Protein backbone atom coordinates (compact mmCIF):
# COMPACT_ATOMS: atom_id res chain seq x y z
CA UNK A 1 0.00 0.00 0.00
CA UNK A 2 0.95 3.64 -0.53
CA UNK A 3 2.19 5.90 2.29
CA UNK A 4 3.15 9.57 2.07
CA UNK A 5 5.63 9.05 4.90
CA UNK A 6 7.44 6.05 3.46
CA UNK A 7 9.35 5.60 0.23
CA UNK A 8 7.13 3.73 -2.23
CA UNK A 9 8.24 1.42 -5.05
CA UNK A 10 7.17 2.22 -8.61
CA UNK A 11 4.31 -0.28 -8.69
CA UNK A 12 2.86 1.50 -5.66
CA UNK A 13 3.54 5.02 -6.98
CA UNK A 14 1.89 4.06 -10.25
CA UNK A 15 -1.17 2.69 -8.46
CA UNK A 16 -1.19 5.90 -6.45
CA UNK A 17 -1.27 8.12 -9.55
CA UNK A 18 -4.41 6.29 -10.66
CA UNK A 19 -6.05 6.29 -7.23
CA UNK A 20 -5.33 9.91 -6.28
CA UNK A 21 -6.66 11.02 -9.67
CA UNK A 22 -9.79 8.87 -9.33
CA UNK A 23 -10.36 10.36 -5.87
CA UNK A 24 -9.87 13.96 -7.04
CA UNK A 25 -11.09 14.20 -10.66
CA UNK A 26 -12.08 17.83 -10.10
CA UNK A 27 -8.47 18.74 -9.23
CA UNK A 28 -6.29 16.18 -11.02
CA UNK A 29 -6.04 14.60 -14.45
CA UNK A 30 -3.45 11.95 -15.30
CA UNK A 31 -1.79 11.54 -18.68
CA UNK A 32 1.24 9.62 -19.92
CA UNK A 33 3.81 11.68 -21.81
CA UNK A 34 5.83 8.72 -23.03
CA UNK A 35 7.42 5.39 -22.16
CA UNK A 36 10.79 4.79 -20.49
CA UNK A 37 13.50 2.63 -22.06
CA UNK A 38 12.08 -0.41 -20.25
CA UNK A 39 8.49 0.41 -21.13
CA UNK A 40 7.24 2.01 -17.94
CA UNK A 41 4.64 4.78 -18.24
CA UNK A 42 5.86 8.33 -17.62
CA UNK A 43 2.87 9.77 -15.80
CA UNK A 44 2.13 13.47 -15.58
CA UNK A 45 -0.44 14.84 -13.15
CA UNK A 46 -2.19 18.09 -14.03
CA UNK A 47 -3.08 19.51 -10.63
CA UNK A 48 -5.50 22.43 -10.55
CA UNK A 49 -9.11 23.54 -10.89
CA UNK A 50 -9.89 22.92 -14.58
CA UNK A 51 -10.45 25.90 -16.84
CA UNK A 52 -9.46 27.34 -20.26
CA UNK A 53 -6.32 29.36 -20.99
CA UNK A 54 -4.59 28.70 -17.66
CA UNK A 55 -0.91 29.46 -17.05
CA UNK A 56 1.09 26.64 -15.49
CA UNK A 57 4.10 25.64 -13.41
CA UNK A 58 6.06 22.49 -14.26
CA UNK A 59 7.70 20.43 -11.53
CA UNK A 60 9.45 17.08 -11.85
CA UNK A 61 10.95 14.68 -9.33
CA UNK A 62 13.06 11.55 -9.66
CA UNK A 63 15.57 12.60 -12.31
CA UNK A 64 18.21 10.73 -10.32
CA UNK A 65 17.20 7.27 -9.14
CA UNK A 66 18.82 7.23 -5.70
CA UNK A 67 17.43 10.59 -4.61
CA UNK A 68 14.37 9.03 -3.00
CA UNK A 69 13.24 12.10 -1.06
CA UNK A 70 12.68 13.79 -4.42
CA UNK A 71 10.08 11.23 -5.49
CA UNK A 72 8.54 11.46 -2.03
CA UNK A 73 8.13 15.22 -2.31
CA UNK A 74 6.11 15.21 -5.54
CA UNK A 75 3.63 12.80 -3.94
CA UNK A 76 3.45 14.91 -0.77
CA UNK A 77 2.82 18.04 -2.84
CA UNK A 78 -0.13 16.50 -4.66
CA UNK A 79 -1.84 15.49 -1.42
CA UNK A 80 -1.36 18.94 0.13
CA UNK A 81 -2.86 20.52 -2.97
CA UNK A 82 -5.99 18.36 -3.01
CA UNK A 83 -6.57 18.31 0.75
CA UNK A 84 -6.19 22.07 1.30
CA UNK A 85 -7.95 23.35 -1.83
CA UNK A 86 -10.94 25.44 -0.78
CA UNK A 87 -9.69 25.82 2.79
CA UNK A 88 -6.22 27.38 2.62
CA UNK A 89 -6.55 30.66 0.73
CA UNK A 90 -3.19 30.56 -1.06
CA UNK A 91 -3.43 27.03 -2.47
CA UNK A 92 -7.05 27.68 -3.41
CA UNK A 93 -5.96 30.72 -5.41
CA UNK A 94 -3.00 28.84 -6.90
CA UNK A 95 -5.13 26.00 -8.26
CA UNK A 96 -7.89 28.34 -9.41
CA UNK A 97 -5.50 30.51 -11.41
CA UNK A 98 -2.94 28.02 -12.68
CA UNK A 99 -2.07 24.37 -13.20
CA UNK A 100 0.82 22.51 -11.62
CA UNK A 101 2.17 19.90 -14.00
CA UNK A 102 3.67 17.40 -11.58
CA UNK A 103 5.86 14.66 -13.02
CA UNK A 104 6.33 12.41 -9.97
CA UNK A 105 9.07 10.15 -11.35
CA UNK A 106 11.01 10.88 -14.54
CA UNK A 107 13.69 8.19 -14.36
CA UNK A 108 11.42 5.27 -13.48
CA UNK A 109 13.72 2.53 -14.76
CA UNK A 110 16.54 3.78 -12.57
CA UNK A 111 14.21 4.12 -9.60
CA UNK A 112 13.07 0.52 -9.93
CA UNK A 113 16.71 -0.55 -10.06
CA UNK A 114 17.41 1.19 -6.75
CA UNK A 115 14.68 -0.99 -5.25
CA UNK A 116 15.63 -4.29 -6.87
CA UNK A 117 19.41 -4.22 -7.18
CA UNK A 118 21.44 -1.12 -6.34
CA UNK A 119 20.24 1.57 -3.93
CA UNK A 120 22.91 3.98 -5.19
CA UNK A 121 22.07 3.81 -8.89
CA UNK A 122 21.76 7.26 -10.51
CA UNK A 123 21.40 7.03 -14.28
CA UNK A 124 18.74 5.62 -16.58
CA UNK A 125 18.88 1.92 -17.51
CA UNK A 126 19.26 2.18 -21.29
CA UNK A 127 21.83 0.04 -23.07
CA UNK A 128 24.80 1.56 -24.89
CA UNK A 129 26.28 0.28 -28.15
CA UNK A 130 29.71 -1.32 -27.95
CA UNK A 131 29.69 -1.78 -24.17
CA UNK A 132 28.05 -3.64 -21.29
CA UNK A 133 27.85 -0.39 -19.35
CA UNK A 134 24.33 0.83 -18.68
CA UNK A 135 22.61 4.15 -18.50
CA UNK A 136 22.76 7.87 -19.22
CA UNK A 137 22.72 10.73 -16.69
CA UNK A 138 19.42 12.47 -17.51
CA UNK A 139 20.64 15.78 -16.08
CA UNK A 140 23.45 15.84 -18.63
CA UNK A 141 21.18 14.83 -21.51
CA UNK A 142 19.46 18.13 -22.36
CA UNK A 143 20.30 20.53 -25.19
CA UNK A 144 22.05 23.08 -22.98
CA UNK A 145 25.73 23.38 -23.79
CA UNK A 146 25.32 19.64 -24.18
CA UNK A 147 28.28 17.60 -22.91
CA UNK A 148 30.72 20.52 -22.99
CA UNK A 149 31.58 20.46 -19.28
CA UNK A 150 30.97 18.53 -16.08
CA UNK A 151 29.91 15.51 -18.11
CA UNK A 152 31.44 12.32 -19.48
CA UNK A 153 31.32 10.90 -22.99
CA UNK A 154 31.86 7.41 -21.53
CA UNK A 155 28.78 5.19 -21.01
CA UNK A 156 30.48 3.60 -18.00
CA UNK A 157 30.56 6.88 -16.06
CA UNK A 158 27.91 8.28 -13.72
CA UNK A 159 27.71 11.55 -15.64
CA UNK A 160 27.50 10.07 -19.14
CA UNK A 161 25.84 12.71 -21.29
CA UNK A 162 24.37 10.21 -23.74
CA UNK A 163 24.89 9.56 -27.44
CA UNK A 164 23.27 12.94 -28.11
CA UNK A 165 21.04 15.52 -26.45
CA UNK A 166 17.67 13.90 -25.69
CA UNK A 167 18.95 10.46 -26.66
CA UNK A 168 17.00 9.11 -23.67
CA UNK A 169 13.29 8.48 -24.21
CA UNK A 170 12.53 10.00 -20.80
CA UNK A 171 14.34 13.28 -21.42
CA UNK A 172 12.94 13.46 -24.95
CA UNK A 173 9.45 12.97 -23.52
CA UNK A 174 9.91 15.76 -20.97
CA UNK A 175 11.42 18.19 -23.48
CA UNK A 176 8.69 17.38 -26.01
CA UNK A 177 5.98 18.16 -23.46
CA UNK A 178 7.50 21.44 -22.35
CA UNK A 179 8.17 22.49 -25.95
CA UNK A 180 4.49 21.80 -26.72
CA UNK A 181 3.32 23.96 -23.80
CA UNK A 182 5.77 26.87 -23.75
CA UNK A 183 2.98 29.45 -23.99
CA UNK A 184 1.55 28.35 -20.64
CA UNK A 185 4.54 27.25 -18.57
CA UNK A 186 5.84 30.16 -16.49
CA UNK A 187 8.19 28.30 -14.14
CA UNK A 188 10.21 25.09 -14.14
CA UNK A 189 11.11 23.34 -10.89
CA UNK A 190 13.24 20.21 -10.75
CA UNK A 191 13.65 18.35 -7.46
CA UNK A 192 16.88 16.59 -6.44
CA UNK A 193 18.75 15.71 -3.24
CA UNK A 194 20.86 16.20 -1.27
CA UNK A 195 22.63 19.38 -0.04
CA UNK A 196 19.88 21.83 0.87
CA UNK A 197 20.24 24.32 -1.98
CA UNK A 198 18.16 26.25 -4.46
CA UNK A 199 20.02 26.61 -7.77
CA UNK A 200 19.20 28.77 -10.79
CA UNK A 201 20.97 29.20 -14.18
CA UNK A 202 23.49 28.87 -15.41
CA UNK A 203 25.22 25.56 -14.78
CA UNK A 204 26.68 24.88 -18.22
CA UNK A 205 28.67 28.12 -18.07
CA UNK A 206 29.70 30.80 -15.56
CA UNK A 207 27.71 33.48 -17.40
CA UNK A 208 24.63 34.85 -15.64
CA UNK A 209 20.97 34.88 -16.74
CA UNK A 210 19.48 38.21 -17.82
CA UNK A 211 17.23 38.24 -14.74
CA UNK A 212 19.80 36.88 -12.29
CA UNK A 213 19.16 39.65 -9.74
CA UNK A 214 15.49 38.71 -9.61
CA UNK A 215 16.25 34.98 -9.44
CA UNK A 216 18.74 35.60 -6.63
CA UNK A 217 16.20 37.66 -4.71
CA UNK A 218 13.55 35.01 -5.30
CA UNK A 219 15.83 32.18 -4.15
CA UNK A 220 16.92 34.12 -1.06
CA UNK A 221 13.30 34.71 -0.08
CA UNK A 222 12.41 31.08 -0.75
CA UNK A 223 15.20 29.81 1.51
CA UNK A 224 14.25 32.28 4.25
CA UNK A 225 10.66 31.05 4.05
CA UNK A 226 11.71 27.40 4.11
CA UNK A 227 13.74 27.99 7.29
CA UNK A 228 10.76 29.41 9.20
CA UNK A 229 9.22 26.00 9.85
CA UNK A 230 12.02 23.86 11.31
CA UNK A 231 15.13 26.04 11.03
CA UNK A 232 16.58 24.09 8.10
CA UNK A 233 19.32 26.09 6.37
CA UNK A 234 19.58 26.21 2.58
CA UNK A 235 22.15 28.01 0.46
CA UNK A 236 21.51 29.30 -3.06
CA UNK A 237 22.99 30.75 -6.22
CA UNK A 238 23.85 30.06 -9.88
CA UNK A 239 24.44 26.36 -10.46
CA UNK A 240 27.98 26.72 -11.79
CA UNK A 241 29.34 28.47 -8.71
CA UNK A 242 27.04 26.92 -6.10
CA UNK A 243 27.92 23.34 -6.99
CA UNK A 244 30.06 23.12 -10.12
CA UNK A 245 29.75 23.66 -13.89
CA UNK A 246 27.57 20.89 -15.31
CA UNK A 247 26.23 21.02 -18.87
CA UNK A 248 23.06 19.46 -20.23
CA UNK A 249 20.88 20.31 -17.24
CA UNK A 250 17.10 20.47 -17.60
CA UNK A 251 16.88 23.72 -15.64
CA UNK A 252 19.32 25.53 -17.95
CA UNK A 253 17.50 24.10 -20.97
CA UNK A 254 14.07 25.16 -19.71
CA UNK A 255 15.36 28.66 -18.99
CA UNK A 256 16.81 29.00 -22.49
CA UNK A 257 13.39 27.96 -23.80
CA UNK A 258 12.07 31.19 -22.32
CA UNK A 259 10.93 29.88 -18.95
CA UNK A 260 12.26 32.72 -16.83
CA UNK A 261 11.78 31.09 -13.44
CA UNK A 262 13.82 27.89 -13.46
CA UNK A 263 15.16 26.31 -10.28
CA UNK A 264 16.84 23.13 -9.14
CA UNK A 265 16.07 22.14 -5.55
CA UNK A 266 18.44 20.01 -3.50
CA UNK A 267 16.53 18.76 -0.45
CA UNK A 268 17.81 17.34 2.88
CA UNK A 269 20.26 16.64 4.13
CA UNK A 270 23.87 17.87 4.09
CA UNK A 271 25.45 14.43 4.01
CA UNK A 272 24.82 12.80 7.38
CA UNK A 273 22.52 10.35 5.61
CA UNK A 274 22.95 11.75 2.12
CA UNK A 275 20.75 9.93 -0.40
CA UNK A 276 19.66 7.48 2.28
CA UNK A 277 17.49 10.01 4.12
CA UNK A 278 15.47 8.13 6.76
CA UNK A 279 11.72 7.94 6.25
CA UNK A 280 11.48 9.69 9.62
CA UNK A 281 12.53 12.90 7.87
CA UNK A 282 10.12 12.66 4.93
CA UNK A 283 7.33 14.68 6.60
CA UNK A 284 9.47 17.56 7.88
CA UNK A 285 11.51 17.75 4.68
CA UNK A 286 8.39 17.86 2.53
CA UNK A 287 6.59 20.35 4.75
CA UNK A 288 9.39 22.92 4.71
CA UNK A 289 9.93 22.38 0.98
CA UNK A 290 6.21 23.07 0.43
CA UNK A 291 6.71 26.53 1.92
CA UNK A 292 9.43 27.39 -0.60
CA UNK A 293 7.50 25.98 -3.55
CA UNK A 294 4.34 27.84 -2.56
CA UNK A 295 6.36 31.02 -2.05
CA UNK A 296 7.78 30.76 -5.57
CA UNK A 297 4.34 29.97 -6.98
CA UNK A 298 2.81 32.99 -5.25
CA UNK A 299 5.57 35.20 -6.65
CA UNK A 300 5.25 33.84 -10.18
CA UNK A 301 1.47 34.28 -10.15
CA UNK A 302 1.80 37.83 -8.88
CA UNK A 303 4.17 38.64 -11.74
CA UNK A 304 2.26 37.31 -14.75
C1 LIG B 1 24.12 15.40 -3.99
C2 LIG B 1 23.59 16.21 -5.19
C3 LIG B 1 24.23 17.60 -5.18
C4 LIG B 1 23.84 15.42 -6.51
N1 LIG B 1 25.22 15.33 -6.81
S1 LIG B 1 26.06 13.93 -6.93
O1 LIG B 1 25.11 12.77 -6.82
O2 LIG B 1 27.08 13.85 -5.83
C5 LIG B 1 26.90 13.84 -8.54
C6 LIG B 1 27.57 15.16 -8.96
C7 LIG B 1 28.20 14.97 -10.35
C8 LIG B 1 28.80 16.27 -10.94
C9 LIG B 1 29.87 16.16 -11.87
C10 LIG B 1 30.40 17.32 -12.48
C11 LIG B 1 29.86 18.60 -12.17
C12 LIG B 1 28.80 18.72 -11.25
C13 LIG B 1 28.26 17.56 -10.63
N2 LIG B 1 28.60 15.58 -7.99
C14 LIG B 1 28.44 16.56 -7.10
O3 LIG B 1 27.38 17.21 -7.01
O4 LIG B 1 29.52 16.84 -6.28
C15 LIG B 1 29.30 17.88 -5.29
C16 LIG B 1 28.75 17.57 -4.04
C17 LIG B 1 28.99 16.30 -3.44
C18 LIG B 1 28.42 15.99 -2.18
C19 LIG B 1 27.61 16.94 -1.52
C20 LIG B 1 27.37 18.21 -2.11
C21 LIG B 1 27.93 18.52 -3.37
P1 LIG B 1 22.87 15.96 -7.98
O5 LIG B 1 21.49 16.26 -7.56
O6 LIG B 1 23.08 14.90 -8.99
C22 LIG B 1 23.65 17.51 -8.57
C23 LIG B 1 23.15 17.85 -10.00
C24 LIG B 1 23.72 16.88 -11.07
O7 LIG B 1 24.87 16.44 -10.89
O8 LIG B 1 22.98 16.64 -12.04
C25 LIG B 1 23.54 19.29 -10.40
C26 LIG B 1 24.89 19.73 -10.39
C27 LIG B 1 25.21 21.03 -10.87
C28 LIG B 1 24.19 21.88 -11.35
C29 LIG B 1 22.84 21.43 -11.36
C30 LIG B 1 21.73 22.34 -11.89
N3 LIG B 1 21.39 21.93 -13.26
C31 LIG B 1 22.52 20.14 -10.88
ZN1 LIG C 1 20.36 14.77 -8.61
Amino acid sequence: GHSYEKYNNWETIEAWTKQVTSENPDLISRTAIGTTFLGNNIYLLKVGKPGPNKPAIFMDCGFHAREWISHAFCQWFVREAVLTYGYESHMTEFLNKLDFYVLPVLNIDGYIYTWTKNRMWRKTRSTNAGTTCIGTDPNRNFDAGWCTTGASTDPCDETYCGSAAESEKETKALADFIRNNLSSIKAYLTIHSYSQMILYPYSYDYKLPENNAELNNLAKAAVKELATLYGTKYTYGPGATTIYPAAGGSDDWAYDQGIKYSFTFELRDKGRYGFILPESQIQATCEETMLAIKYVTNYVLGHL
